[PDB]
């Protein structure tokens, strides 16, 4: 088939592999029961990436959408990846900061909104209406933001400075690039199709390799993940 994107796709799978490896190697030797918590959550993450970036490079989640007089190539295995790993990552931040569970219904239910609405639109055949709910799947992720911005920052102030700073990291590494999806989104291929699906895809692999792995060496070579 040898598309453009391709070389994008096998730098994906080959940073998501071995990010879970390294992760799962450092898990099965660490013994506090708190650190496990975070190290199977945080290594599960690359690891559902891995196999959808393997699948994408293999051929699968990919299917043409009819829309703006085109046929579209919409890798729709994308979302299939995001629906599991993006909650999972929210559950990591939650756990910090010892977040309620009520709070965590709500943002991993958000979350489902978010992904689901955005792969309906990715979906979806009537031009404008793909971004009404692209407009529906960014307030969900408003909120989500919101929520890790405004509320758990506060709750971080009840535990230790060690961890309430290695809390504002993540936080701030997530706000930076979950901000940047909806736009890659919106001037590429499921949008205006202004950047196209090579470039796109490198956008799109440098953006989750950096809130997956990026993510989880900054919170695994912490102390903050000790009970
Ligand atoms: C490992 C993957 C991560 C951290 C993925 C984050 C993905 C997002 C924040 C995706 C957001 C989207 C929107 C706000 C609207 C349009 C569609 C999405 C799903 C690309």
């Amino acid at each position: 088939t040898g598309r453009p994107e391709w070389i994008w796709l096998a730098l994906g799978t080959a940073l998501m592999g071995l990010g879970s490896l390294y992760f799962l190697v450092k898990g099965m030797g660490v013994s506090d029961p708190d650190a496990k918590k975070f190290y199977a959550i945080t290594t599960l993450v690359p690891a559902i990436a891995f196999t959808m970036y393997l699948s994408m490079l293999l051929g699968y989640g990919l299917t043409m959408v009819p829309f703006g007089g085109e046929q579209n190539p919409i890798y729709w295995a994308r979302y299939a990846d995001w629906l599991f790993t993006t909650p999972l990552l929210l559950l990591d931040l939650a756990l910090l900061v010892d977040a309620d569970q009520g709070t965590i219904l709500a943002l991993v239910g958000a979350d489902g909104i978010m992904i689901g609405t955005g792969l309906v639109g990715a979906l979806t055949k009537v031009y404008s209406y793909r971004f009404v709910w692209w407009a529906i799947s960014t307030a969900a992720m408003l909120y989500i933001l919101y929520v890790l911005f405004f509320g758990f920052t506060s709750k971080a102030e009840s535990m230790r400075p060690e961890v309430a700073s290695t809390f504002k990291v993540l936080r701030n590494v997530t706000v930076v690039l979950w901000s940047a999806y909806p736009v890659v989104w919106l001037i590429g291929s499921e949008g205006a199709g202004i950047v196209p699906l090579n470039i796109e895809t490198l956008l799109f692999m440098v953006l989750d390799v950096s809130a997956k792995v990026g993510f989880g060496l900054i919170l695994l070579r912490s102390r903050a993940i000790f009970g």
